[PDB]
């Protein structure tokens, strides 16, 4: 039993077919956990992550569930436990980004973002609490924009993740009766499909720079002069879900390489 | 020199038939503003607040609108402006509280709380931005539980108000193009109808004390050894919405008499 390792444990990661979730899933597998790879649309990518986790010597299964639908969350966790027998670690990663001036945010856009980023994560946590073994781990995903980084026209998203920050602090109090810790990671700009989709909103006149230039400017936001990568987030989740992370509980760790 | 008056201004307060909203509405009237008193159910109480504002020498009208319904928000603001000619100040105060261990929180309870506390306030802000005159003021309502105070079985509510904290910081960036400031007040335990919902949870072992004892214990949580009252919040909103409050922008002010 090596320190920081997860041998014999079972982890579930939402939205782990690609992006940050994919890194987290492969990493938990690398640490020796068996992994449930949840996806909503990226079936082939989820299979690739599963194949990669098996190739590094662990086991994994891909399970489709739309995390906007609470009954599908319940089913996801039921299927997870049915397959591996038990569940120790739940990482809630699924999310969507949005931009718009307050004046033009519609009801439908509010609901598209909150239903996944906030409502979905809340019920992923609920189901995690119900299904997890004593001494388990829950990690939710927030963002540096919730508290540390203020971007015009980003109010909906920033708020969606501000709620998650508050959740984890109080979740840790409730989840303590099963000795489960609850934390969140709040990444800054991390190079994924989402990054490239929206990097132009984070930069003044972002549209008149190339996509590569925009990534390079995000690199210079950190005093380390490099971009955040999915592995950066995965490294921290892996520590939080280990035995050694136990005393970190009820906290949000901003992961922006010192940009804030 | 008389600081902080609002003569010639028009203010709208959601949920101002009773509680904190009532005190805010009466106070804005005391400062010289004309006031739109929104309520959802408390018709008679809204009439009492209107009467009180007229007694103080200002003018007011009560308008029914369910702030969960975005079309009713739009109408509320349209009617406000049609009646008084313009609108300068919007205070979003309507909210409900909730308690429950994470394991027992249902979809319906999530939606009951978020639809008013987070979604409702978000669209009150949107409509406020659209309808306010240049140089106006928006104030939303959060809670000490979002960031400063951690209460078991209070995750849903704490998160509903954490989202608001994030909103106001970014709202201030968007609203700056009409020179409108946006802030929130985050009260601690303030003696209203809601206080009776919260008091047994905000006091250690609150369940083994009388309601009067709980209020006394809540008083001893402040180093000033008294309870928070609606007027305490009203005093701060009044300053934030005055000319003199301008440089407070994008902030959440916790109002707990030094308990945090
Ligand atoms: N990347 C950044 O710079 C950054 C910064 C701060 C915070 N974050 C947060 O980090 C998390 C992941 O972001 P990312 O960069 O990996 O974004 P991404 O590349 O767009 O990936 C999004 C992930 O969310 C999943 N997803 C989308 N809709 C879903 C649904 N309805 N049900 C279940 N899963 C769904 C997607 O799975 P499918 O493709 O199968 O739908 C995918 O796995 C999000 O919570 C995001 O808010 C990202
Ligand atoms: N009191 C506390 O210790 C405390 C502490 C922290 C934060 N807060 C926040 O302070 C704000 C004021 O609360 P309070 O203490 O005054 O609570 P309260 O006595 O329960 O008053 C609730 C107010 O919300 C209004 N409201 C409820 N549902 C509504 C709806 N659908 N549409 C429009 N208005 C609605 C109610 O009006 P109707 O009767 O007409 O429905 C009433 O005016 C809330 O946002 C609350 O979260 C209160
Ligand atoms: O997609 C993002 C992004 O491109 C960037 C970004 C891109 C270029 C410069 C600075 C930031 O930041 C983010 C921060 C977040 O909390 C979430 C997403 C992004």
């Amino acid at each position: 039993y090596i320190p920081g390792r997860l041998d014999g444990k079972v982890a579930l990661v939402t939205g782990s077919g690609r992006g940050i979730g994919a890194a987290v899933a492969v990493h938990l597998g690398r640490l020796g956990a068996k992994v449930v790879v949840n996806y909503a649309n990226s079936t082939k990518d989820a299979e690739k992550v599963v194949s990669e986790i098996k190739a590094l010597g662990s086991d994994a299964i891909a399970i489709k569930a739309d995390i906007r639908q609470v009954p599908e969350i319940v089913k996801l966790f039921d299927q997870a436990v049915a397959h591996f027998g038990h569940l120790d670690i739940a990482v809630s990663n699924s999310g969507v980004v949005s931009f718009g001036h307050l004046k033009d945010v519609t009801e439908e856009e509010f609901d598209r973002v909150f239903s996944l980023n906030t409502r979905g994560q809340f019920f992923v946590a609920r189901e995690a609490y119900r299904h997890l073994t004593e001494g388990g781990r829950i990690v939710l995903t927030s963002s540096n924009t919730s508290k540390d980084f203020s971007v015009p026209k980003h109010s909906l998203y920033s708020g969606s993740k501000g709620a998650v920050d508050s959740f984890v602090r109080i979740f840790s109090k409730d989840c303590g009766d099963k000795k489960i810790t609850v934390n969140a990671v709040a990444p800054g700009g991390t190079v994924t499909d989402m990054f490239h989709e929206v990097s132009h909103h984070y930069i003044p006149n972002g549209t008149s720079y190339t996509a590569e230039q925009r990534q390079q400017m995000a690199a210079h936001a950190s005093p380390l002069h490099r971009n955040g990568w999915p592995q950066d987030v995965a490294n921290v989740v892996g520590f939080l879900v280990s035995k050694e992370g136990e005393w970190v509980n009820g906290k949000v760790l901003t992961l922006d390489g010192g940009a804030a």
